[PDB]
């Protein structure tokens, strides 16, 4: 309930330990990772990323046609050539539909949002194989991509075979 | 040069040690960060975050316009009431215009992205100070807004004053 205080405060310890002013730009294993904003998340921790090693884009349900803009800035300016798109279980982009979402917006703000397209899904594997078929089908978008589901249950990583 | 088999073993080591699996989905802190995808920002160190605290927004930049449809999840279906506005020393989207990356992709590529906005700034103070205020101005973001520089340089986080 002090969060502006709490993240100041832990931030301080950060930068008193902090050694690592020298990393360049260019991610160091030319690695773009695609998620969720899941609060439940920690890329770096699930994946065994260190500060330099990956992109990490993140918005809610990790949708690829968001993330389009930041992966060819990625690639293009950052070097990158290999993305890795992770959905996860329990994710709300599951439970909700665009109208859905819009009822909620009317009842607590009373706005109309009948212009935002807030890309949920109706499945959690389709939308990973959707996803990766996106990015491999971009021609803005150079290198594999590899699709998982992130089990928030268990902290495991499954891989996807997504064929086409 | 084995990013897929490089994460899923880090990933077993993770989820050999992980305990977390009944955290639920809406942030315990009630807020909403949103930060670049830039690789040397882990945004749980940066801030002191653990797993479930608070929903994590990465794009190229950090831009608020962007993380809008993502924000507006965290607080209607999320339940968060806060956004935290991070861009960094040392961004890419600091550096180059929409002229430059659609010439790079030309030149790389072959392909015409000039109907793609790339979202870069010309100042960082200045694109924090737009961001807040573009969020403060929407009427479809809740609560608090607050926005600061994280220096790349000595890991530090900084407090930007915005007016109106
Ligand atoms: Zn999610
Ligand atoms: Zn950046």
């Amino acid at each position: 309930m002090t969060n502006v205080a709490d993240i100041e405060a832990a931030n301080a310890q950060y930068a008193a330990a902090f050694t690592k002013g020298h990393l360049p730009g260019p991610p160091k294993r030319k690695l773009a990772v695609v998620t969720c904003m899941d609060a439940r998340i920690d890329v770096f921790s699930v994946l065994g990323l260190t500060e330099g090693d990956a992109h990490v884009i993140r918005n809610a349900g990790g949708r690829a046609s968001e993330a389009l803009r930041s992966l060819i800035i990625s690639q293009r300016l950052g070097g990158t050539e290999e993305v890795v798109v992770i959905h996860h279980t329990d994710c709300g982009m599951l439970t909700f539909s665009d109208e859905d979402i819009r009822a909620k917006i009317r009842e607590e703000l009373g706005e109309d949002a009948s212009d935002i397209k807030f890309l949920p899904f109706r499945d959690l594997e389709a939308s990973v194989r959707e996803d990766v078929r996106f990015l491999r089908g971009s021609r803005l978008v150079q290198g594999n991509v590899t699709g998982y589901v992130y089990e928030v249950e268990r902290g495991r990583l499954v891989r996807l075979d997504v064929s086409d």
